[PDB]
């Protein structure tokens, strides 16, 4: 599957930082 790492790494590179995801990516 996919790390938390990973999937905040696909986040800020495509930008869909959001949520969790923007805590996680600090966007």
């Amino acid at each position: 599957g996919l790390p938390r790492k990973i999937l905040c790494a696909i986040a800020k590179k495509k930008g869909k930082c959001k949520g969790a995801l923007k805590l996680v990516c600090k966007c």
